């Protein structure tokens, strides 16, 4: 069923688990993620973003995202990740994304506030929540508080020692930063990128207030193992294996983040 | 735009070309086919059937098929292939397929007629065309049976068995063409030679179902991209499907025919 | 269920009945007509046209029309009446009308053909049928006209346009006879109000397969409005729906389309 | 455009206006209300409920409600009024109502909580707001009811059904509760008393049968006219009455 990310991130915060965010841009990725969330009885976020528009017609594929979200027996949030403009996130909303992210973190602090608040002020009247982002430079607790209070954003992606994407040496999460940002900010905390982080450290960060974690690369890599294994098989067989591989990886992330069982 | 297969198969029959029927069951196959038909300014048929339901949720993927069909600038027919029950083709129709095949070709002549006519009599009042099959694709079509079959069922088009298989006997096509006037359909045309396809079209084949060849084109891209990032591999699959669909559209003579 | 007017007008022709075309432009009119068709087990045509766009938002109301047509257990055709332009009938198609009339009958013969054929050539590739109209194109002297559709002109018109059905200007049964003999498509009657029951039945026996109801539902509704003018609005509007049902049932039965959906 | 009643009730609360809720169950009622809201540049609530399901096919009419709500240039909330069961409001939600009322006010306090909480607990994970009703409403029961149910707004009994309002009830409930207050059964309350009630915290007012009454005046005025004209006059009468309520309640201009 189409789910509200405010309710579910609140639940995750309060019960000390995190919701997995999966970027899905084709049929097998979408089906594999929904298979995992049904099997685990877990809320889940399915996301599209501008990085996939060269691969897949969002305006058409969104119909399949929304249909599967509606028909699922578990909570499914349809999300637009890393929104680069008002028109892009408006187009996401008109095509049935019920959760949006406006990423203005590349801009100076005041311009990040202005652009984020613009999105909030447009979408709150429509009932649509807006995730924002504020950027080793750790997120500062007092700046995070000011940012959230001033924008009215519904969730905040933070820098806690995690790498947004690729890493050199093992990221070291600063758990004191997590605690202090959690205490300063009234909305749920989000991580964009958790690669290279140990299971024990992910679990600690979740226990201290991380309520949503974006999986950016791992489904693609899990899929490619199935592609490579099945490169001499019929296409139909290869795609059945790609779906299963995606399901297995999504299930691993759901169990690691503690969201299994939380739908019921 | 959602298009009427009766209009387009008539056009094809009268102008001596064939409409390509492509089996699509995931995002890249669908997108690649639509890419080809847009580029070639061609009518096209996009098809799903029971052989794909283990791979893809038709009830959800149908929304993407219908969306792309409606928004395309070329004629797109949404077709349910090899329908072995009223229930499955009724499900297809409620999910936006605007052309149906009722395939009762596994049965004896009388029972094929009764089952086919059942589908025709349900769907014609709803404006939905029904393709039928006489011959199993093995059992070759008999021309005198064909005349009677089309007359009794009222089917809109007839899939024939002329050596085509999911050898090739052009005498059979020739005799069937003189026994019935409805458009003729060729299943299992992946791996028939270019010259034999042109011959079949000149003798009255007006729709040609391509299944395996898109799967083959995809797997070529897979083997060429097996060490690549998944996003890139999938762009290459879509591109490979487009190029193979384009090849078939031009072979069949449907390029340009949308204008 | 959304139904094909070609199939049903062919059925009507071959079994010597006519399908009722009801103009509906609000909720109680739509619901009464569907109530009638369901009770009578009859195909029915529900129509909107330009004459109502100032009363009701077509683009919004169309959604209720299509929904009711889909969910009905009887055949329901969604039809755009008297289409005055390609833009108007295109707008009708994108809002779920599955049957169109392109009415170019006010123009000279060749211009009627050109405008009608334009609609047919656009909409046949999309599977959408087009009803056309040909009135009296007079070969007679101006003096004799002081003292109506020609069958030969009708055959040329249908052949050149490819239209799926033809509205004809006819009470004069010769004209119905001669046009029926000359054209291969179903015949349609507009402006039948006040034709006697007996003559309607004769027109249908001779080849009329669809009959457009004019203001009869409107008048049926206003009898209920008058009767309920001191009642609460919810009660009044229920009686309007019932009055529309009753008038619609009367036409369906007169036309012989009751039972024809089975 | 389809609007969130929580946002708009919050706006009304903070700016001391109320949003009109209009019960609409046919084409002319819906169009006249949307006409008024557009002309006044006002948020509006359009509502259906069980009382109208025999007259009008909700499952079909809902498509026209939703289409008009989406296309409107002003905020339009699609609301199911006086929801009598989980099944009924679930059906409302599946046909595009984005705001629900669960009315368990027939029942004593504990049972009203339980039934209301059942609705909140089902619909909040779907992002759907639930209005409830309690009731004079007692301010301590109001605070406890809101806290225990998690409902998003509360319909209160202040002397509404010559109706004399107790304004002290509105003030004390406003102060005890953190959600917006709603008034049902406003008929016959004076303009001055409505304004006073809004000033003290009433943020949404349900228009009971005043559109129906306006429509019937058009009916009596047009009994000898053709149906197309009568219906133009009904739509115009609805528009006029809805505009009068929007202006009384102060929501004119609040959409921009
Ligand atoms: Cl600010
Ligand atoms: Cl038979
Ligand atoms: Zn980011
Ligand atoms: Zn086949
Ligand atoms: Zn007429
Ligand atoms: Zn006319
Ligand atoms: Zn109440």
């Amino acid at each position: 069923m189409l789910a509200d990310i405010r309710y579910w991130e609140n639940d995750a915060t309060n019960k000390h688990y995190a919701i997995a965010h999966f970027n899905v841009w084709n049929a097998e990725m979408l089906m594999g993620v929904i298979d995992a969330a049904e099997e685990a009885k877990s809320p889940v976020i399915i996301s599209f973003g501008t990085g996939f528009v060269g691969n897949t017609s969002f305006e058409d594929f969104s119909h399949m995202m929304v249909s599967m979200a509606q028909k699922a027996t578990v909570p499914v949030i349809t999300h637009w990740d890393h929104g680069r403009s008002m028109e892009i996130i408006h187009n996401a909303w008109t095509h049935g994304m019920n959760s949006l992210m406006r990423d203005a973190s590349a801009f100076d602090f005041e311009e990040n506030i202005r652009l984020t608040k613009e999105a909030v002020d447009f979408f709150h009247p429509l009932g649509i929540p807006v995730e924002a982002e504020l950027g080793y430079h750790y997120t500062d607790p007092d700046q995070a508080a000011e940012f959230v209070e001033r924008t009215g954003c519904d969730s905040l992606a933070v820098a806690i020692g995690n790498q947004h994407g690729v890493y050199t040496s093992e990221p070291q999460l600063n758990f004191e930063v997590v605690k202090r940002v959690r205490d300063a900010v009234s909305v749920p905390l989000v991580l964009h990128g958790a690669s290279g982080i140990s299971d024990a450290d992910i679990k600690t960060a979740i226990s201290l207030g991380i309520a949503k974690i974006n999986i950016h690369t791992e489904l693609c890599q899990a899929a490619m193992v199935a592609v490579k294994e099945n490169q001499d098989q019929p296409f139909l067989h290869l795609e059945r294996e790609v779906r299963k591989a995606v399901k297995e990886r999504a299930l691993e992330k759901i169990k690691l983040f503690g969201s299994d069982g939380k739908a019921e």
